[PDB]
This record gives C-alpha cells, structure tokens and sequence, in this order.
C-alpha cells in the first residue's frame, strides 16, 4: 500500500536514464508488461510538467497512452509501441540539446513529444508502396498520398474521442488548433519520401544558421521552427544506429523481419522484391551500410552542424556502427 511492488521499482529505476541516449528501453518494455510507450510518455510529461502547464488529468493521460499504446500491433516486428516509445524518448533527449535551450515553447514541446507518440500508430508492418500497391482500403482512403502517416494522424487524434481520453480538454481553441497544425506537419514529415527535402531545407538552415547573444539557436518564423520540429522527430525516428550496438542490433533484427515478412508476401503476390526485403538474396550487413551513407549519416551530420557540437557523440557512436556492420560484411 503506497510503495511500489519490486518490478516497479526495478522499473522506476531503469526510467532514471530517461533524460539519457541508450536507454534501455526493451528492458523497460518488459519491465512494463509491455508497456514502454506509457510509461516513457508518463515519465517525460511530468519530467517536463506538461500536465500542470496544460492542465491534464492524470487519470485522462494515462488511460489515453495506454489506449494509443493499445494501437499499436504487438505482431508486429517493428513499428510497435517499443519503437514508438523510442522516438519519443529520443526526441525528448534532442529536445534537451544545449543548443536550443529556451528556444521552444511548451506548446512546441508538446506537439514534438506526442506526435512522436503517435507517428505510427496501427501501423499494418507493410510500407506505403506495398498498401498502394494492393489496392489497399487504407491506400484507397487517402489517395496513394502519405498514406500510412495520414493514417496514424487520424488514429492518433480519433483516440482522444474515447472513454476519459481527451488529454487536450482543458486547452483553448486557439492553443489546439496551433497544436494540431504542428503535430499534423510534424508527423507527415516522418514520410521518407519526403526525406531530401527535408535534409535540403536543413542544410539551408545550417548555411544560414545565426544565433543568440548565449549562442543558441534563433529561429523567428513558424517555417523555420516547424522545419526543426519536424527534422528533429525525423532524427529521432532514424535514430537506431546512432545508438549503442547493442540496441542498434535488435532494431535491425526487428526491421529485417517485418520487411522480410513484406517480401514473402509480394513473393506469393507475384510482386518483384527489393533485395531489402528478400530473406533469400539478402544482405543484411551492406543493407545497413548503405543505410547509414546514403540516409541517416547525412542527415545527422548536418543535425550535427545545426546544434554543433552537442550531437558530436551521438555522430562519433553513427561512426563506429558504420564500421562495425562494415568489417562485418562476408567475403
Ligand atoms: C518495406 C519498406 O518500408 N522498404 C523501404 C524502402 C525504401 C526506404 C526505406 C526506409 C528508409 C528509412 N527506413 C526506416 C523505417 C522507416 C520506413 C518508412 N518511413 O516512412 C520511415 C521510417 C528504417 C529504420 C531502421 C533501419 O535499420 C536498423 F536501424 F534498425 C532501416 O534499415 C534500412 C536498411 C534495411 C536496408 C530502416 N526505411 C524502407
Ligand atoms: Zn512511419
Ligand atoms: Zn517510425
């Protein structure tokens, strides 16, 4: 009565790395009886008071996370709620970043922090391509346009309609309504196909970067804010191998199956295969190099440059991985 049982407490202890990049987030999955995304979100909007700042209940929080968490396929290999629980957490570490100190609103935060928490919910485990393709209901709904991510908006935003759900009750009009704008931009912004741009809008930024008096970031628009926003959560859900081997791993393991799972079903389909998904002619370890030169080394080196030199680890571990897989291709 009043303390915490033993897993609880094992838990609670695993969560004081909340604030870190690596954390050990698989344990707490288990830890949690698979439960990573509440927890993680409960753990950071109190970190952060977002529930006093926005007046949330916290009966209501917890009963809308869990629905949301709820979404989200647990047969699904990869994009699950653990992955989901990632991003949040790796956008609320990038969000601490030095470099943007006092720069963001709560508000912002707060759009950064959920729609990273529904950026892919009751995803299928297929791609977009593969929906478009089989002439999905889901494809069919949103016109071949983004169509996974319009879906985990909508998702997102229907489960706030439920049972003791709406988080964002006691928000004015006014202050959902940007919110809303914000989290919608953001999470359609996790759409690879929108990747190039994406990294060409901030490449612009970096050429045209200009700081404070204490030398943080100074972003006046909602362009600019938004596309930081926006890139930030993009880092985050590309984040895997920025991260420590060991983590680095599973989440490969875990994307490998969920595309190898696509690739036998275009196979019975008849559909042609990307080696990707190909289980039979598939190489995991090139896969993962080219992975990291052609998408996700770019994109964090010019992250790096933005907020430089506080994301100097995280390149340096991107790095050591790239060599990792590399020295680990057969011959
Ligand atoms: C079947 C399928 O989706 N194929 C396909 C085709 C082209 C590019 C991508 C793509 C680009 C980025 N990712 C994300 C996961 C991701 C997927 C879609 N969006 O909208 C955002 C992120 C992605 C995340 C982690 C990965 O590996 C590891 F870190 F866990 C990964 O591996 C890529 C290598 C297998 C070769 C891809 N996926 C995927
Ligand atoms: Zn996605
Ligand atoms: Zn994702």
């Amino acid at each position: 009565f009043g303390v915490k049982t033993e897993q609880e407490d094992v838990l609670a202890k695993e969560l004081e790395d909340v604030n870190k990049w690596g954390l050990h987030v698989f344990r707490i999955a288990e830890l949690s009886g698979n439960r990573p995304l509440t927890v993680i979100m409960h753990t950071i909007f109190q970190e952060r008071d977002l529930l006093k700042t926005f007046k949330i209940p916290v009966d209501t929080l917890i009963t809308y996370l869990m629905t949301l968490e709820d979404h989200y396929h647990a047969d699904v290999a990869y994009h699950n709620n653990i992955h989901a629980a990632d991003v949040v957490q790796s956008t609320h570490v990038l969000l601490s970043t030095p470099a943007l100190e006092a720069v963001f609103t709560d508000l912002e935060i707060l759009a950064a922090i959920f729609a990273s928490a529904i950026h892919d919910v009751d995803h299928p485990g297929v791609s977009n391509q593969f929906l478009i393709n089989t002439n999905s209901e889901l494809a069919l709904m949103y016109n071949d346009s983004s169509v996974l991510e319009n879906h985990h908006l909508a998702v997102g935003f229907k489960l706030l309609q439920e049972e003791n759900c709406d988080i964002f009750q006691n928000l004015t009009k006014k202050q959902r309504q940007s919110l809303r704008k914000m989290v919608i931009d953001i999470v359609l912004a996790t759409d690879m196909s929108k990747h190039m741009n994406l990294l060409a809008d901030l490449k612009t930024m970096v050429e045209t970067k200009k700081v404070t008096s204490s030398g943080v970031l100074l972003l006046d628009n909602y362009s600019d804010r938004i596309q930081v926003l926006q890139n930030m959560v993009h880092c985050a859900d590309l984040s895997n191998p920025t991260k420590p081997l060991q983590l680095y791993r599973q989440w490969t393991d875990r994307i490998m199956e969920e595309f190898f799972r696509q690739g036998d079903r275009e196979r019975e389909r008849g559909m042609e295969i990307s080696p990707m998904c190909d289980k039979h002619n598939a190489s995991v370890e090139k896969s993962q190099v080219g992975f990291i030169d052609y998408i996700v080394h770019p994109l964090w080196e010019t992250w790096a440059d933005l907020v430089h030199p506080d994301a100097q680890d995280i390149l340096d571990t991107l790095e050591d991985n790239r060599e990792w897989y590399q020295s680990t291709i057969p011959q």
